[PDB]
């Protein structure tokens, strides 16, 4: 079993809670996307309790070797706390976590250990730089990251998950993708929108 | 059926994961004390979720009114993701949060015209509740209550009385924790020696508020 699971109840979770929506948006880039997601929209304990769920499930599930949970700030931060909470609670997996700042870092001791780097999104490899320096001064290892969202668009001609995962070889997991959104709206949605995503890919995916 | 639930006092807790301590610890401020007390060593998800039940507890208990949780940078932010989760895992309960950053200015919910309850580790000066105080002023939104892992209730540098003291008196709001020094010094009464309950006796008279 080398692949994840494709996942239509985070999609339907997203799409009922306002944090996935379909249309026509533009993008910070510029970009005229049809869709658009922003996680930052989960802003209840049950939404943000749902969610660190679906992390939990990716984690255990992708089998990745680390020991310590690493959320940097901002949005690491609660993500971390909510998903370290789940673990225990829901999981019996008690984890060390530690976040740091924009003491630079709290929780447990990263020193010599190998961490799990949870965030929000990677839309540029800046912040996974400046966490992979301030990581490396103290000895810990990143070994490997995970997001809610992979859009899987050129950032340069590749993404820049894409990027990291190639020249720090580690991976780089995400909640949902862009593929597994396209299934959802094959299997689901009419073909004017089927056709919107199939060009949207062809012009910016990889 | 959740995993690492248990009747236990959070005194116990603490004590089994090295958050709470007896002996002898010079503070940062010279002040020599009998207790060591730092709810940061609660450092895994268990030790967190477990923590983070002791707040909600208080926080379902009260009667303070308001619409959501607020947990400013840096300490409130996890303590309010975690508490948020518990609520919702275990109680069944729905919490609006929201969040600032130290440096719009929050987010989560939307806090604008709403009450808020402010979550934090500990509350040694009033400096970090005005920054709050004043931050969410700018949107009217108001302070209804904090709560804290502990309340010191000692005197503050250069005052007469507690930072959470003279925040109850200044503003009008009560301020909860999940344990206090009467707490701590009533399982040392139960269980330690003379000597440390002396100790204690001597703290009290000497920094008390």
């Amino acid at each position: 079993n080398l692949y994840f699971q494709s996942n239509a109840m985070f999609i339907e979770f997203a799409l009922k809670n306002q944090v996935l929506k379909f249309g026509e948006f533009t993008l910070k880039s510029g970009r005229i996307s049809p869709y658009f997601f922003n996680a930052g929209l989960f802003n209840t304990g049950a939404q943000l309790a749902t969610l660190a769920d679906y992390y939990a499930q990716l984690i255990i599930k992708s089998d990745v070797k680390y020991d310590i949970l690493f959320g940097p700030a901002y949005k690491g931060i609660p993500l971390v706390a909510a998903i370290s909470t789940v673990l225990a609670l829901k999981y019996n997996i008690d984890m060390p976590y530690a976040f740091d700042r924009k003491g630079v870092f709290v929780g447990a001791d990263m020193t010599n250990k190998k961490v799990l780097l949870i965030d929000d999104v990677m839309t540029a490899g800046t912040a996974f730089y400046e966490s992979y320096n301030k990581l490396k001064i103290i000895n810990a290892k990143i070994a490997g990251v995970v997001l809610s969202i992979d859009r899987q668009e050129k950032a340069s001609d590749i993404s820049a998950t894409k990027k990291i995962s190639q020249d720090f070889n580690i991976p780089v997991l995400a909640v949902t993708n862009f593929e597994s959104i396209f299934e959802y709206v094959k299997e689901n949605l009419d073909e004017t929108m089927i056709d919107k995503f199939k060009q949207y890919r062809q012009k910016y995916g990889s």
